[PDB]
């Protein structure tokens, strides 16, 4: 699926993500933006043999299982393949569990260099929910 990004908004806003941990619902969508162009089948190999996963590229060495990535994690329990779901559900439910750690969404590293202080209120504005 390719999400609008009203339509994407809102999905996150059901969720609970606006404001979740202190990050409002602005600074999720500009993610997701920046990391899948809100295409959530979208997957990136990096050299290490690890990959990233979804609407928010969540990476398989720490947080979902894949069967092909060595010595590792999977934190948010769950098969990788669920991130590449049309539905959101998986992919923030895990996203929750990350963001609860200590680095917040400097997690994202397309968050971190695009999105972090700016006015992320842009990008829920024009929408309904």
């Amino acid at each position: 699926k390719v999400f609008g990004r009203c339509e994407l908004a809102a999905a996150m806003k059901r969720h609970g993500l606006d404001n979740y941990r202190g990050y409002s619902l602005g600074n999720w969508v500009c993610a997701a933006k920046f990391e899948s162009n809100f295409n959530t089948q979208a997957t990136n190999r990096n050299t290490d043999g690890s990959t990233d996963y979804g609407i928010l590229q969540i990476n398989s060495r720490w947080w979902c299982n894949d069967g092909r990535t060595p010595g590792s994690r999977n934190l948010c329990n769950i098969p990788c393949s669920a991130l590449l779901s049309s539905d959101i559900t998986a992919s923030v439910n895990c996203a929750k569990k990350i963001v609860s750690d200590g680095n917040g969404m400097n997690a994202w590293v397309a968050w971190r260099n695009r999105c972090k202080g700016t006015d992320v209120q842009a990008w829920i504005r024009g929408c309904r929910l």
